[PDB]
Parts: C-alpha cells; structure tokens; sequence
C-alpha cells in the first residue's frame, strides 16, 4: 500500500528508538474528519524490506510506506517499559508476555532474521495486552550457509542486552537474541522498574559511574559468570530460566522454539 503524505496529519509524538522518530498520524484520504490512526517511523530500505516479509500476530504489522517513511499499525497500550510500572500485573501475565515474545522470536528466526534490539522498550501491547515486537532498526538477515551475522561495531547498540560474543567477537547468532530475551525476561520480572534496569544494575555489579563500562570490562564480567540479580518476588525457577538464556557459550543456550513449551508450563503453574 502506497500512502499519500497530503492526507497524513501528525497527532502526537511516541518517541525514538534507533535515532528514527515514531509518531501517531491520522490517514484520511476521503476527508471524513475521523480517519484511521497509524504509526509513522522516519529516518533505511533493509528495515522496511525485513518488516515487509514478516507476518505474525506477535510482530508489529507493516501497513505500507510514503515518500521515505515507514507506516505501521498503531498500538494503543504502548511499550512494556511504560506499561508495567503503570499497572498491577501478576506473575502469570508476565510469563504470558514472555511466552508471546518467544513465539514472535521463534517465527523471526524461522524466516532467517535476527532482531539485535530485543528489550522491553521495543515490545508493544495491543488492546488485549498481546505482544507486538517492534524496532527492527537493528534487525539483519543471517547469511545463507552462515551461523552468525558479522557486527560492524557495537556503536549505537543496547550492549547491556548483549551476549559476550557480540562484544568480544562481533558475532550475532540466533542464540545472541536468546540472551537479550533473558534480559527482557529479567525486565518483566522487575516490572520494568528503572532502579532495577540492566544498564543501572550492571554498573552497580562493580560500582562504576554512568559511563565507566568499557567493552573489555563488560566482556570480562560476563565471561567471569557475573549476571543480573534475581528480581524481587521472582521465583527461583523463572530466574534459573534467565540464567539458561545467559549461558556464556552461545550453542548451550535454549532456542526460542524450545522456550515456548517451557514458558507455557510455568505460566500454568502460577495462573490464578
Ligand atoms: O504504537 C506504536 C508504537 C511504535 N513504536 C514505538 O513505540 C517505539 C518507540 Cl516510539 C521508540 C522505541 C521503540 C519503539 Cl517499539 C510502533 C507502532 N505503533
């Protein structure tokens, strides 16, 4: 679908992820005064071409583009990062969010893509609190006959959601996305509390200032087996699952395909 900027009118700002800004716009090509609300991402053909080939209930829906800006579905409940501090959410619902992330991620990996920006702020919720994986700004196609994508520097990347191989070897495997999921799972269990966030907690792990974490210091701590702590009221078994996703060796981490039945089982145990 080719959208026309003439009938696209901006309503209000949502934010920015990979330096590209997202805003709520109204598309009214018939001038009925109500129109339909869409999300417009601006300032790149690969991110658009990746999202174009993706169709899944747990992946933000591509709607089209306009002369270039990305047009996606607008989701009213927003990101998990802002949603969790706002509401009283139970353990089962948090595990259901994690299960839905895994389903969306398993599908992404099936289409031969890696996300590389899997964090709670990049996961959105529709009206039925259903997961919608967003911000494909860092997403890449894993080359055919290759097990990883060679990263061109950690530059503007969420390093505190990254496995040691991404920082040390500049390698991004499907298993590197599992490590980020482990960190996202840690985020859900802290109810996305800012005082417990991964950049904040990792600095606290040694006792260094807001910007004293080097790629070497971070690599050595992760290789030494130092990990994020168990979030308050988090069941030991949900924490042990995060640790499995945080295995030093990439090949030893669970896959998303195998994490789904496990998160389904754990969700049932804590329900009601
Ligand atoms: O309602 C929405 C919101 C979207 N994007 C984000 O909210 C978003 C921002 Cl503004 C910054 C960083 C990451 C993300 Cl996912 C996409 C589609 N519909």
């Amino acid at each position: 679908t080719v959208f026309h900027k003439r009938y696209l009118k901006k309503i209000r700002d949502l934010g920015e992820g990979h330096f590209g800004k997202v805003s709520l716009y109204c598309y009214d090509p018939t001038n009925d005064g109500t129109g339909e609300m869409v999300a417009v991402k601006a300032l790149w053909k690969q991110e658009i071409d990746i999202l174009r080939t993706l169709y899944h209930e747990h992946i933000i829906k591509y709607k089209g583009c306009c002369e270039l800006q990305l047009v996606m579905e607008y989701v009213p409940l927003g990101s998990l990062r802002d949603y969790l501090p706002r509401h009283s959410i139970g353990l089962a619902q948090l595990l259901l969010f994690a299960q839905q992330i895994c389903e969306g991620m398993a599908y992404l990996h099936s289409q031969h893509y890696i996300h590389r920006n899997l964090a709670a702020r990049n996961v959105l919720l529709d009206n039925d609190r259903l997961v919608k994986i967003g911000d494909f700004g860092l997403a890449k196609a894993v080359p055919e006959g290759h097990e990883y994508y060679r990263v061109r520097e950690d530059g503007d990347s969420p390093v505190f959601w990254y496995a040691p191989e991404c920082l040390k070897e500049y390698k991004f495997y499907y298993a590197s996305d599992v490590w980020s999921f482990g960190v996202t799972l840690y985020e859900l269990l802290t109810h996305c509390d800012s005082s417990q966030s991964p950049p904040t907690k990792f600095l606290e792990l040694i006792g260094i200032a807001q910007g004293q974490m080097t790629v070497l210091r971070l690599t050595e701590l992760l290789e030494r087996g130092e990990r994020l702590p168990r979030p308050d009221k988090c069941p030991c078994e949900v924490y042990h699952l995060m640790k499995n996703c945080w295995e030093t060796e990439a090949s030893f981490r669970p896959t998303f395909e195998n994490l789904i039945p496990i998160l389904k089982t754990v969700h049932e145990k804590y329900r009601h």
